[PDB]
Parts: C-alpha cells; sequence; structure tokens
C-alpha cells in the first residue's frame, strides 16, 4: 500500500489491539485471538483499495503490511 500504512496501520492496528487484543491477551490470548486480527483483516481490504489503488503509490509506499 503507500500512505495508509503509516496513519492506518499504525493506528486502525493500535486500536484493534487495544479493543479486541487488549480483552484478549488477558481472556482469549490462546484461541479467541483470532477475533483480534479479524477486525484487521476488513480494514485491511478497505485500507489496500484506498491507498494502493488510490492510483499512485510513493508515499509511505516503501512500507508493506496489509498485503
Amino acid at each position: 500500500m503507500d500512505q495508509e500504512t503509516r496513519d492506518q496501520m499504525k493506528n486502525a492496528a493500535a486500536e484493534a489491539k487495544d479493543n479486541v487484543h487488549d480483552k484478549i491477551q488477558e481472556l482469549k490470548d490462546d484461541v479467541g485471538n483470532k477475533a483480534a486480527e479479524v477486525r484487521d483483516a476488513v480494514s485491511s481490504t478497505v485500507e489496500s483499495i484506498k491507498d494502493k489503488l488510490s492510483g499512485g503509490s510513493s508515499s509511505r509506499a516503501s512500507s508493506y503490511t496489509l498485503e
């Protein structure tokens, strides 16, 4: 992706780990540990078509996370 990694990857993930992963690590860290990775799954789908499909990747594009 492009610029969405820095802004979205770092933030979106952050809020997903603090929300679903906070409860998980504590309780679900074994199995339920997926519920978190899930929140980021859907988000990634957007953040992908948004910045990478945006039309041109030059800023932050040096970072690959979503895909």
